[PDB]
């Protein structure tokens, strides 16, 4: 049954929680938290990586690939740039914070 076929590969098709809620708080966290944050997106990224390496496909591209190949390419290029995109919020936001350090000091980065 298709219904009953799909059920299972979406609800399987999750994201961790725990993941998804700490970049809910980018904008709450203070620099510690995220830079462990941005590690552990980053060891989420080269798993991501390493599948499309398999694939032999980098994130921009056009042997012949079968339907499920172009699915599976497709996820997990949907999903590292989606990560990437929180990877960026969390450098800007984190940025940001890096300024107000400085300010506070009344220093400037060096630039």
């Amino acid at each position: 049954m298709e219904e009953e076929e799909l059920s299972k590969l979406l609800a399987n098709v999750k994201i961790d929680p725990s993941l998804t809620s700490r970049i809910s708080q980018i904008d709450s966290f203070k620099l510690s938290e995220l830079m462990v944050l941005k590690t552990d997106i980053e060891t989420q990224l080269e798993a991501y990586f390493s599948v499309l390496e398999q694939q032999g496909i980098g994130m921009d591209s056009a042997y012949p690939r079968s339907d499920v190949d172009v699915l599976q390419v497709t996820m997990i290029r949907k999903n590292v740039n989606m990560l990437k995109n929180d990877l960026n919020h969390l450098l800007q936001r984190s940025h940001v914070l890096l300024n107000q350090h400085f300010d506070n000091m009344n220093v400037k980065s060096n630039q």
